[PDB]
């Protein structure tokens, strides 16, 4: 592919189509750089790489507290449908501390990519994010171009020395509209439908992201839609690729428990890197006490069982709250003693 995308502070504020044309705004910018830079591009060499070892900060308790993310980490959120997955982002983005945000929506409603523009226009981090998007009217190749066009838009601010999340909603439509190109293209459905060259190609896509020598960051996160046990080797292959994923309970949303993540069926793989020893004991003794809950929702003891509201209240967050890591520790701290 030769195709190059706009760049630059001129696109914060921006909503982009997948042919790079403005269609809205949710902010507008003193800046109006706008350079252009390839769609496809190689990850770092490993050599360029830097280690990840310095948190990059949710604002969200559960996640700060028990599945720590890493600058320069990918995590995959793995969701069924009406778990919340969109509110989430929505707080990955708000409650964070990142320079720039970069989201891609692939293949959504639009319906669905109103709602988010929407939100960045009533959000403080509207003048640092730029959304790239392309509806479910869109073909397969403006679809995956979309994602493409988002990644190279977060490179660009990387290479300048910014801080960047990246957000990609979601994989799940990115791979089915890479499959249809496939299949269009003549190859030979492997195994599910998918011809074995949309797996392959993941990793290149999956892998640009990082921490640099140089400096700068992205961290990303990847939505994989889940469907209700009901056919998923795309959720397989993108939990081997990234480095933790975030499970969204549907248990646990009908419940009322937002966000739904269910921190047994989830886990950040830079964690032990990223946390202090006190935190990592402190968040053992905290996973030591949900354990011992779940004993309990089998139907001493009963401070334990005193000890859910207090839970269950550190758990649950409204999206429209961030918490530091300070207030987060401390009511950690409180739990468990
Ligand atoms: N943290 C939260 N605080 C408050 N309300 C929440 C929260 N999370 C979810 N909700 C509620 O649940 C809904 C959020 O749905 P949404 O975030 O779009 O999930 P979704 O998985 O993206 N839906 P879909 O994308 O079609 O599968 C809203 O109608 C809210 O009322
Ligand atoms: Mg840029
Ligand atoms: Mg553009
Ligand atoms: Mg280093
Ligand atoms: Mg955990
Ligand atoms: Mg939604
Ligand atoms: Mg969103
Ligand atoms: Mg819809
Ligand atoms: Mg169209
Ligand atoms: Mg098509
Ligand atoms: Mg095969
Ligand atoms: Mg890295
Ligand atoms: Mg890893
Ligand atoms: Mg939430
Ligand atoms: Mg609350
Ligand atoms: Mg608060
Ligand atoms: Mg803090």
């Amino acid at each position: 592919s030769h195709m190059h995308t706009q760049v630059g502070r001129g696109l914060l504020g921006a909503v982009v189509n997948p042919l790079g044309e403005v269609t809205d705004k949710f902010a507008v910018t003193d800046n109006s750089e706008i350079l252009y830079r390839p769609v496809d591009n190689a990850p770092p060499l490993y050599s360029e790489r830097a280690a990840i070892e310095k948190p990059f900060l949710t604002g969200i308790k559960v996640i700060d507290s028990l599945l720590t993310c890493g600058e320069g980490q990918r995590m995959g959120i793995f969701a069924s449908a009406g778990c919340g997955k969109t509110f989430l982002m929505n707080m990955l983005i708000e409650h964070s501390g990142a320079d720039i945000y970069v989201i891609g929506l692939i293949g959504e409603r639009g319906r669905e990519v109103t709602e988010t523009v929407d939100y960045l226009k009533n959000s403080e981090k509207k003048s640092r994010c730029v959304l790239v998007y392309a509806t479910s009217d869109y073909s397969s190749v403006d679809r995956c171009n979309a994602a493409y066009i988002a990644t190279a838009i977060a490179e660009f601010f990387r290479t300048e020395g910014h801080k960047v999340a990246l957000f990609i909603d979601s994989l799940t439509r990115y791979a089915r509209a890479l499959r249809d190109v496939a299949l269009a293209a003549g190859e030979s459905p492997a195994r599910r439908g998918y011809p074995v060259s949309v797996f392959d190609s993941l990793p290149r896509l999956l892998e640009r992201p990082g921490k640099l020598k140089a400096g700068g960051s992205i961290t990303a996160f990847y939505t994989v839609l889940l469907e209700d046990d009901d056919f998923d080797p795309l959720a397989e292959e993108v939990r081997s690729i990234l480095d933790g994923h975030i499970y969204l309970s549907r248990n646990l949303a009908q419940k009322g428990q937002f966000p739904a993540i269910d921190s047994l069926k989830s886990i950040s793989r830079v964690f032990t890197q990223v946390v202090d020893e006190k935190h990592r004991i402190m968040a053992a003794a905290f996973r030591e006490l949900l354990s011992e809950i779940e004993e309990l929702r089998t139907i001493s003891q009963d401070k334990i069982y005193n000890k859910i509201s207090v839970v269950e209240s550190f758990l649950k967050q409204d999206y429209r709250l961030g918490f530091t890591y300070e207030q987060t520790m401390e009511l950690i701290g409180e739990t468990i003693r």
